[PDB]
């Protein structure tokens, strides 16, 4: 049961955190009406969210002699730096980065 | 006092270990001669030498966002692997590798 998109398949994954604004009704009528409220005060909310994950690592223990393939930035004069913002303030990721760079014997 | 070829300048560097074969004279004459010996038994020596160095490291503490430049092996079909032996058994080093790959603010 490993997900086909990649990642960790969990029987009990991190649960969903669900959030909503509590409805605030607008001015009710002077006389009672059993029809459910449809007029609400229009509002939104803003805030800060923090997520902290501890990850366990499994270190390489290789006896390989020659140097390994590593993920590296390209050294060259470029109009922009990779994984940065442009002059308009837009953060971009130039390429997808995988994980499989170190090697081990089969 | 930093050496101009690069490295650590030490006032008391690792001392020189000097080794030689003790001369073994050949057959001396029957009568005494005060002339110093010039005929020796021809010999050499072989053995194993071990050197163990402990090095202190100074870890990066960078807050840089984009990925760093790393020294990497080239991924490509090549007749040989870098820093290995060839079919004749000769170990070769394709290029000189420096140290300055990570960065820090000035």
């Amino acid at each position: 049961p490993s997900p086909l998109m990649g990642g960790f398949g969990l029987k009990n994954p991190p649960p969903q955190i669900l959030i909503k604004n509590t409805p605030v009704p607008a001015n009710p009528p002077a006389e009672f009406s059993a029809t459910k409220f449809a007029s609400f005060i229009t509002q939104y909310s803003t805030g800060q969210v923090s997520v902290e994950i501890e990850w366990e690592l499994q270190k390489e223990n290789s006896k390989r002699w020659n140097p390994e393939v590593q993920y590296t930035s390209n050294y060259a004069k470029s109009a922009n730096v990779d994984f940065t913002v442009d002059n308009n303030g837009l953060y971009t990721e130039p390429r997808p980065i995988g994980t499989r760079y170190l090697t081990r014997p089969l």
